[PDB]
C-alpha cells in the first residue's frame, strides 16, 4: 500500500528565490512518520514560473498521485494551481499571500488552504499606521501582479477615509534592472512618505533607489521583505523600515511564554537540525505551518480511507476546514467553510528594521 505522499512546487531560483530557497531547505526537517504511516516528500523547482510550477503539480498529481500538494511561494505562480488543485480533488496548501488565492470562497478554493495572512489584513493595517504618523502624501511603486496589485488596491480604497492620497500608481516586474523612470515620478510628487508592495530581493531596488536619488522620508514595505537576506541586501537604506508582518517577525519582542515563540522554536529547531545549524528565515516557516495543518488532520483521515485514495485526500480537505484556536508562526488560525486562510486583525504585527533586525514597532 502507498505510503502518505506530499508534493511540494516552490520557487527556489528565478525572483522568488529568497521566498522559496528557504522552503527547499525546510523539506528536510519535515515529519518522516504521521499518525504511524510514512511521510515521502516530492520537492521540485518551479523557477518563479506560472507554466513551470503547473507542470509541477501535473506530474505530481497525475503521476506520483500525491496526498497533498503545497506551493507555490509566489502568487502569479500560485494562481494557476487552485483550478489544477480542485479538478484533481487534492488539497492545495498555497505558500503565497494574495487574498484572491482563497477568498472570496467557490467551488475550486474549497480545495486551497493558506496559512499566510491575507494581504488585504496587512495591507488594512499599514494603511492604519500610515495614517497615524500624519502623512498625507503616500508615493506608491508594486509588481505589475496580483500580489502588488492586492496592496495597492485596498491602500487606494482605504486612503481617503484614512486622510491621506495615493500619489502615484508606480509598478515595476519583479526581475527589472532598474525602476528610475517610477521613481523619479514618485519624487516630483513629493510625498511625505512611499508604499513599496514587492517580495524578496528584488525588493530592495525601489527602496535603494529613493534613497539614492534623496528621499529622506518614511518607507514602508511588505511581509514579503521579512527575511533577514532583504537586511543584509539593503544595508543602511532599508533601516527603519516598517510593514506589517507576522507573529514570527515579532516573536523576541513578546513575552518568552508566549505560544508564538514556542511554534518558532519547533520550527527553528527542526530546521537548525536539518541545515547543519543555520537559522531560518520566515519563508521556510510557511511550508513548516502548511505541514502542522496537513499533520493535524492525517490521523482523523486515516480513519476514514488509505494513502493514495481520493476518499483520503477528501477526507483531509474535511478535517483542514475543521482546524480551531491553532497558533501557528503566521497568526491565530481559525478555519471555516468560508475561509480557508483563518486569520483577523490580531494577526498583523507591525515590524520594524531596527539595527539590522526585524523588531516588534
Ligand atoms: O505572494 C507573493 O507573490 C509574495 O511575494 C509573498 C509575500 C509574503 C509571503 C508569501 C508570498
Amino acid at each position: 500500500q502507498a505510503e502518505i505522499k506530499i508534493g511540494i512546487t516552490m520557487s527556489a531560483s528565478g525572483p522568488g528565490a529568497a521566498l522559496g530557497q528557504p522552503q527547499s531547505k525546510t523539506v528536510a526537517a519535515l515529519p518522516k512518520e504521521i499518525g504511524g504511516e510514512k511521510v515521502t516528500y516530492f520537492a521540485l523547482d518551479d523557477e518563479s514560473d506560472p507554466t513551470k510550477a503547473a507542470q509541477n503539480a501535473r506530474k505530481l498529481l497525475s503521476e506520483e498521485k500525491v496526498d497533498v500538494l503545497i506551493g507555490s511561494s509566489l502568487t502569479p505562480v500560485s494562481l494557476p494551481l487552485i483550478d489544477i488543485a480542485a479538478e484533481a480533488k487534492t488539497p492545495l496548501m498555497t505558500m503565497a499571500a494574495a487574498a484572491i488565492l482563497v477568498a472570496p470562497m467557490d467551488e475550486r478554493r474549497k480545495w486551497v488552504y493558506k496559512v499566510v495572512p491575507n494581504d488585504d489584513i496587512m495591507a488594512e493595517a499599514i494603511g492604519k499606521y500610515i495614517a497615524k504618523t500624519g502623512a498625507k502624501k503616500v508615493g506608491y511603486i508594486g509588481f505589475s501582479d496580483a500580489y502588488g496589485e492586492g496592496y495597492y488596491k485596498v491602500l487606494a480604497a482605504a486612503a481617503p477615509k484614512l486622510g491621506f492620497e495615493l500619489t502615484t500608481h508606480e509598478v515595476y516586474a519583479r526581475s527589472d534592472a532598474s525602476v528610475t523612470g517610477q521613481v523619479l515620478k514618485i519624487i516630483a510628487t513629493k510625498p511625505d512618505a512611499v508604499f513599496i508592495a514587492s517580495a524578496g530581493t528584488p525588493a530592495v531596488l525601489p527602496q535603494k533607489a529613493l534613497r539614492e536619488r534623496g528621499f529622506k522620508g518614511a518607507i514602508y514595505q511588505t511581509h514579503g521583505v521579512a527575511t533577514e537576506e532583504f537586511i543584509k541586501l539593503g544595508g543602511k537604506d532599508v533601516e527603519g523600515a516598517i510593514f506589517a508582518g507576522e507573529a514570527f517577525s515579532g516573536a523576541e519582542d513578546m513575552p518568552a511564554d508566549s505560544p508564538f515563540r514556542k511554534v518558532k522554536a519547533r520550527f527553528v529547531d527542526a530546521y537548525k537540525a536539518a541545515n547543519g545549524g543555520a537559522a531560518p528565515t520566515i519563508f521556510g516557516v510557511h511550508l513548516w505551518d502548511s505541514m502542522t495543518l496537513v499533520e493535524n488532520a492525517i490521523p482523523a483521515a486515516l480513519k476514514a480511507a488509505k494513502p493514495g485514495t481520493p476518499e483520503f485526500r477528501a477526507a483531509i480537505r474535511d478535517q483542514i476546514e475543521k482546524s480551531k484556536d491553532l497558533a501557528l508562526n503566521n497568526g491565530l488560525s481559525n478555519m471555516t467553510p468560508d475561509n480557508h486562510n483563518g486569520y483577523d486583525e490580531r494577526s498583523a504585527f507591525l515590524i520594524e528594521i531596527r539595527d539590522g533586525a526585524f523588531r516588534l514597532k
